[PDB]
């Protein structure tokens, strides 16, 4: 159970971005009908009134909190992968659209699921603005929650994966568009019952043995962390 405060680029904070320049839902709940619109951009996508001014090789952070701001985050129980990806805001998220930027699932050196180290961040991951065409966009952060990911949601409602999904309105500025933003996927419809990532047992499976669910990360992308850039308490 966690949602989006805001973002920060380049270290500077953006301020509350909560049903102004994020598309919040009304609470943390999460979506976990793989086939339901609200795995776009969540339970109440529309317009907010403010996109955020980034350039292409700016640094992007999302910042997440479970009941305020930078408190636990998320509950500890809540291990899995984080992703971000990318659409033109034009599509309003409809159709084959989302390029993935970012992926991090387990990291073996450290044993620790991106989720941890999402706490540990105090909320905190980024993405580097990629050199698309100028314009307006939106960011899909999705955390995916495994604790009860053995059991599939269409056969029994009261398990499943859990996606907290947030998307922010970002406008790219500045870019040499050197790396046009190709085809992506659908959401709802890239992920299914089948897809690999989705129905796993973290409690009994090695999570050396995770592999998070397609898409690939677009060759396009300039990378990203897990880490905090920003101390919420000074402000
Ligand atoms: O010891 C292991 C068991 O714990 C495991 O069972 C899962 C434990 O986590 C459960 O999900 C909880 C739902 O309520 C939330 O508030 C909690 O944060 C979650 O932990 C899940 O439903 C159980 O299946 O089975 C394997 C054992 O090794
Ligand atoms: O799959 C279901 C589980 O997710 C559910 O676990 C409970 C989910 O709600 C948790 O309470 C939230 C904690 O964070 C607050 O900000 C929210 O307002 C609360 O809703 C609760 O602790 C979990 O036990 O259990 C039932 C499963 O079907
Ligand atoms: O537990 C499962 C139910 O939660 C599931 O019911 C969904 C409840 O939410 C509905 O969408 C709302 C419709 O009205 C407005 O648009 C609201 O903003 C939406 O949240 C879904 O359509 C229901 O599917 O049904 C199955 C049950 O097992
Ligand atoms: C999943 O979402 C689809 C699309 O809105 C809906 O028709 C179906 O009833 C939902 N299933 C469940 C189990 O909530
Ligand atoms: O579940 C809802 C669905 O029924 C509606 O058609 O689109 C918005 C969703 O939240
Ligand atoms: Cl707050
Ligand atoms: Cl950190
Ligand atoms: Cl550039
Ligand atoms: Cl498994
Ligand atoms: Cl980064
Ligand atoms: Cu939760």
């Amino acid at each position: 159970h966690t949602l989006v405060w805001g973002v920060w680029v380049n270290g500077v904070d953006q301020g509350d971005g909560r049903n102004i320049y994020i598309r919040s839902p009304p609470n943390n709940n999460p979506v976990k009908n793989l086939t339901s619109p609200d795995m776009t951009c969540n339970v109440d996508n529309r317009v907010v009134p403010k996109s955020v001014p980034v350039n292409a090789g700016d640094t992007l952070t999302f910042e997440w909190y479970h009941n305020t701001r930078d408190d636990d985050i998320i509950a500890s129980s809540h291990h899995g992968p984080i992703a971000v990806y990318i659409a033109p805001a034009a599509s309003n998220g409809q159709g084959n659209v989302w390029v993935k930027l970012f992926e991090d699932a387990y990291n073996v050196t450290n044993s620790t699921w991106a989720v941890d180290r999402l706490i540990t961040a105090h909320g905190q991951h980024s993405v580097v603005v990629p050199h698309v065409a100028p314009g307006d966009y939106l960011f899909r952060a999705e955390i995916i929650a495994l604790h009860e990911a053995d059991s599939l949601y269409s056969q029994n409602p009261i398990r499943g994966a859990q996606f907290y999904i947030s998307c922010a309105q970002i406008t790219i500025n500045s870019s040499d568009d050197s790396t046009p933003l190709p085809a992506g996927v659908p959401f709802p419809g890239a992920y299914t019952d089948s897809t690999p990532g989705i129905q796993f047992n973290i409690y009994t499976t090695p999570a050396t043995s995770y592999v998070a669910p397609p898409p690939s990360v677009w060759s396009g992308a300039l990378g990203g962390s897990i880490a905090q850039v920003g101390d919420a308490s000074l402000e």
